């Protein structure tokens, strides 16, 4: 993998970046003779997460989590035109195809470059690259196959990047609606299913309803008085009212605009 030189660097000390067949990085650590698939400064991340469980209600905990997340990813600097810059620079149109490592890497390093431009220090792009990646990877390929659907990387970069609130559903419903702004339960468990990974991945998936998403599909039709399809001004109204399976996010707002 031509890649392996660049992001050799993100590990140090005892550690050493490795490889797998799929082209899944893992990391070795001499010190104590052994092997993490897990980057080890994203497992200090995820240990760290611990701190916080005491926090009382569900969606407050998660989005406190979920914030110091954003945080070490750099991805609070991100707004929503630049993200779609790098998406439309890599050609990533079709969002039920899947890319692989070195598209993942790809993206992610144009995206950490122009950051690192615009901001100084803050950002160490071969870092950047490689804990972005292992987060993504951790959320949607826990199978180790090396690649994800283009949806999914959607979903996971823009929940966790700076727009408002209203503009990333917006931006997340259109990549699931038909051509024309409609979408129908199929299309929007599309949706659902992409987004509900990212608290499934912290461990909490028990308090946004479980990881079947089609109870709360049902209850947005249901909403919508059981038309076929809607439009994204509808799927607005439905999410003003912080339906479980999402209502993380606005608090995530919340939680940063508090200040953290």
């Amino acid at each position: 993998p031509a890649s392996q030189h660049f992001l050799s660097t993100s590990v140090q000390g005892p550690w050493e970046r490795a490889i797998s067949p799929n082209k899944v990085p893992y990391y070795i650590n001499h010190e104590t003779q052994t092997t993490c698939w897990d980057h080890p400064k994203m497992t200090e991340l995820y240990q760290s997460l611990a701190d916080l469980n005491n926090v009382r209600f569900s969606a407050y905990r998660t989005a406190m989590k979920l914030r110091r997340l954003q945080k070490a990813l750099c991805l609070d600097l991100l707004s929503l035109s630049a993200a779609c810059d790098a998406l439309d620079q890599h050609n990533l149109k079709q969002n039920d195809q899947p890319m692989d490592i070195l598209q993942i890497i790809n993206c992610l390093t144009t995206i950490y470059d122009r950051l690192e431009q615009e901001h100084n220090n803050l950002v160490n792009v071969p870092l950047c690259v490689d804990m972005c990646l292992n987060w993504l990877l951790n959320v949607y390929d826990t199978g180790r196959t090396g690649r994800i659907r283009v949806l999914s990387f959607k979903t996971g970069i823009i929940s966790l990047c700076k727009a408002h609130l209203e503009d990333k559903y917006r931006y997340l419903f259109k990549q699931v609606a038909s051509s024309t702004g409609f979408c129908d339960q199929r299309r929007l468990g599309l949706l659902l299913h992409d987004s509900i990974q990212i608290p499934r991945q912290l461990g909490e998936v028990a308090s946004f309803g479980g990881s079947n998403i089609e109870p709360s599909v049902r209850s947005c039709f249901q909403f919508a008085n059981n038309k076929p399809e809607i439009e994204a001004a509808l799927f607005l109204d439905w999410m003003r009212l912080e339906p479980q399976s999402m209502v993380w996010l606005p608090v995530l707002h919340r939680v940063a605009a508090a200040e953290t």
